[PDB]
């Protein structure tokens, strides 16, 4: 057991660097490639990847190349579905709670252990509806945190993340109501999904700005699976700043 940092590149190449202090964007990349993400942990814990089809895969860091060199392709280690990409990387304690979801507005709470699939083809973790995509997984820091969902149409819904049932896999249960045919057409969908503590969100769309303190977020609180509250002009969000005590 020794501290490691796993570094993922834009082209899907990985390596395991010794220590937690490395300059990951400053590493050597192959021509046309560059930094995407880094996670940290211990050499005796798995690193997990989630692909664009909702499958998860675990790799033992001891099998990965070191910081020197340009890494090695994930396609040499994982059996990805045709056209799938590796979009997300996690390294957490076995029992760490996570929020998994699709942009059709369905999801579930699980633990990191539920993502750990050491076989080459990994595990079907989240089932995606027609033309749906995986949301970025969210590490749940406190069980009493609030889930905040914002749709492509500009509706917002907030409720305690404990309200969302825990599962080990599947489609999940409804987070926010988005009509399924509309989602399959790409006409609406879950655009942003957060787990927040007394947080404030500042959201920009071009030169328009809205600031939502706890007072304002109380106003979009509602029951899980409701359609949420429409905010005029809250479409094509391009900047979000979350200040979370």
């Amino acid at each position: 057991s020794e501290p490691v940092t796993i570094v993922l590149s834009q082209m899907g190449w990985v390596r395991s660097a010794k220590g937690h202090d490395i300059d990951a964007p400053g590493l050597n990349y192959k021509a046309g490639d560059s930094f995407k993400a880094a996670v940290k942990g211990k050499s005796n814990q798995p690193v997990v990847f989630v692909d664009s089809t909702g499958r998860s895969y675990a790799i033992d860091p001891i099998t990965l190349p070191s910081a020197r060199g340009q890494g090695e392709p994930l396609t040499g280690k994982l059996t990805l579905p045709p056209g799938a990409t590796v979009d997300h990387m996690l390294m957490e304690s076995d029992d760490q709670k996570l929020l998994m979801a699709s942009d059709a507005g369905y999801g579930f709470v699980c633990t990191f252990n539920d993502l750990v699939a050491r076989n080459r083809a990994g595990k079907a973790l989240i089932t995606l509806p027609e033309n749906a995509h995986v949301m970025p997984p969210v590490v749940i820091e406190d069980a009493s945190d609030m889930l905040l969902a914002i749709t492509q149409a500009g509706r917002m819904l907030m409720f305690p993340v404990s309200d969302l049932p825990q599962l080990s896999k599947g489609k999940g249960n409804k987070i926010i109501n988005i009509p399924s045919a509309e989602a399959a057409r790409g006409e609406d969908g879950l655009a942003q999904l957060y787990v927040l503590p007394q947080s404030t969100l500042t959201i920009h769309v071009g030169k328009r700005k809205i600031k939502l303190r706890p007072e304002e977020l109380q106003k979009v609180t509602g029951e899980r699976g409701r359609r949420g509250t429409l905010m005029r002009g809250l479409q094509r969000i391009d900047r979000v700043e979350i200040d979370s005590p």
